[PDB]
């Protein structure tokens, strides 16, 4: 399983959150692949002055999902949740 060099590959959560706290861009996120679970990703979203970690999980189709809301790809659903908050209680967006 060749690791995905996309974004920052197997970046530590350490660096990903540090970078976000320098971006200061609410809604921003960093997507990264796990070494402990190759093929699966995490989504670390810069909301306010903190970062929250979402689990981005591969399904049996070879596709990716995160929420109970599911689109054709990770790329689509984060764009959906770019225009719309991920939650009615946690006002977080996923912005590029």
């Amino acid at each position: 399983m060749k690791p995905h060099p996309w974004f920052f590959g197997k970046i530590p959560r350490a660096k990903a959150e540090e970078m976000l706290s320098k971006q200061r861009h609410d809604g921003a996120f960093l997507i990264r692949e796990s070494e402990s679970a190759p093929g699966d990703f995490s989504l670390s979203v810069k909301f306010g002055n903190d970062v929250q970690h979402f689990k981005v999980l591969r399904d049996g189709a070879g596709k990716y999902f995160l929420w109970v809301v599911k689109f054709n790809s990770l790329n689509e659903l984060v764009d959906y949740h770019r225009s719309t908050s991920v939650s009615r209680n946690q006002q977080i967006f996923l912005r590029d």
